[PDB]
């Protein structure tokens, strides 16, 4: 047959898409980290910065840590793809800008107002019609 790694075959092949050769924050070329929450994929730096957050969200090294298949499904599921659209349903270029990736209370202040306060946050499940429209 064949033999390689179980599981993160399928890992470099998220972090590998074009929608995710850049981190989810910092926009870093490179990310090395994944939130098991958002299931997002960000870097050594933002993955502690979420920590920091309020609740604490869920990050892991993608070298540094393994993965199982109920996982990497669960991220390949969603990826910045989505999830990311999902979090700037609001957000508009003209609307709002970007702050810098060099400082963290930059990228933290502003990563807040889209967890800790959840503004530009609109969920699918509302976002599209369906049989029951609330
Ligand atoms: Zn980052």
């Amino acid at each position: 047959g064949s033999s390689g790694s179980s599981g993160l075959k399928m890992l470099r092949d998220m972090t590998g898409l074009p929608h995710n050769r850049k981190c989810f924050d910092c926009d870093q070329r490179g990310p090395t980290y994944v939130n098991m929450t958002v299931g997002s994929f960000v870097c050594t730096s933002c993955s502690g910065s979420l920590r920091g957050l309020n609740p604490p969200h869920r990050v892991k090294s993608i070298s540094m840590t393994t993965f199982t298949q109920q996982e990497i499904e669960f991220l390949q599921k969603h990826g910045n793809e989505v999830c990311k659209q999902i979090w700037l349903g609001l957000f508009d270029d003209r609307s709002s800008a970007i702050p810098d990736f060099r400082d963290p209370q930059k990228v933290k202040e502003f990563l807040q107002e889209k967890y800790e306060k959840k503004r530009w946050y609109v969920p699918p499940e509302q976002a599209k019609s369906g049989p029951s429209s609330g």
